[PDB]
């Protein structure tokens, strides 16, 4: 089998992804954050806390005649940027893009923090990496690409995020007319449960490339690219008047700048970041400093090759026995 989906940004910045995903039967349609840094699969639902719901489509389980409350499970998250939810959990028939899963752990969440909340455009998460990370207890569950994976054609699943504009995720199969050139596949590591690699090093703009190994996580879930210090120095250095803000939270440019492009290494291969996928717009409504979309991971603790990145490559995440990432240039 396949599936294939089209994912939208969410707002004018892309500062995130959605992706529709059919839930229950009849069909219950939710717009989802497709996460390759988590491995939970949870939803706004009709028991989310009523205060804490605005404006969200909800899974309702009880309309759903296939949806089975497992008994006893529950679940409960906290991300990286300090954002968390946590519920109930259902097992029910789960669809994207005509790839279909029965018995799927739907988590329903019965709390959620203010920035779920307050965006109204995400409906929940699909959790893309690997099962180990998955927060139901007692009994751990499987992600969706986990579950689907022994029906599909082939282990894999690819992500093609538009800038600016629609993109796609597909199950199973790669679609060898959506990029340009060949796919550099390097290995990853999956101790922490992530899809963690290692670049080969960097560019800035026209400069040369630096030879340098930075390991990271490709995640889907996280907007912006996170680099060593030493890295996001290097880049911002090209941009006149730009600098890291500690009241802002990052570095910070003028909005007048035309930025220079960032290359990564992928193997011997190379992704070229364009320069406007790095501008983030102004830092409030109004402002002449805009945000950059490059940022220092010191003090995250792990580097993260988020959407700024992801977005200037078709990118194959190989779910085979020894799981490995694949990035063409498109």
């Amino acid at each position: 089998s396949t599936g294939s989906a089209t994912t939208t940004p969410i707002d004018s910045l892309d500062d995130a992804y959605i992706t529709p995903v059919q839930i229950g039967t009849p069909a219950q349609t939710l717009n989802l954050d497709f996460d390759t840094g988590s491995s939970d699969l949870w939803v706004f639902s009709s028991e989310t806390t009523a205060s804490e719901v605005d404006g969200q489509t909800i899974y309702t389980p009880s309309k759903s005649t296939t949806a089975k409350l497992l008994s006893g499970a529950t679940w409960s998250i906290s991300y990286g940027d300090g954002s968390s939810s946590s519920g109930d959990v259902y097992t029910d028939t789960v669809s994207v893009g005509g790839l279909t899963v029965t018995g799927q752990a739907v988590e329903s969440a019965k709390k959620v923090s203010s920035s779920f909340t307050e965006d109204s455009t995400i409906d929940g998460l699909l959790g893309l990496a690997f099962s180990t990370l998955n927060t139901v207890s007692p009994t751990q569950q499987k992600t969706f690409f986990d579950n689907a994976k022994a029906s599909l054609d082939s282990p894999v699943f690819t992500a093609d995020l538009g800038y600016h504009a629609p993109g796609t995720y597909n199950f199973g199969f790669i679609d060898t007319t959506a990029y340009t050139g060949s796919i550099t596949y390097t290995a990853v590591s999956t101790k922490q449960g992530f899809w963690e690699w290692t670049s080969t090093g960097y560019a800035v703009g026209s400069g040369t490339f630096k030879s340098t190994s930075i390991d990271g996580i490709a995640d889907t879930g996280t907007t912006l690219l996170y680099l060593p210090a030493t890295v996001v120095s290097a880049y911002w250095a090209q941009v006149s008047g730009a600098k890291s803000s500690s009241s802002v939270g990052g570095y910070v440019f003028p909005c007048s700048a035309t930025l220079p492009s960032f290359t990564f290494g992928v193997g011997s291969a190379r992704i070229v970041i364009p320069g406007d996928y790095i501008d983030f717009g102004p830092i409030s409504t109004g402002s002449s400093s805009c945000f950059g979309g490059i940022q220092s991971s010191a003090g995250i603790g792990i580097n993260i090759f988020g959407d700024v990145a992801l977005k200037a490559a078709f990118v194959v995440f190989n779910g085979a026995t020894t799981p490995t990432l694949g990035f063409a240039s498109k």
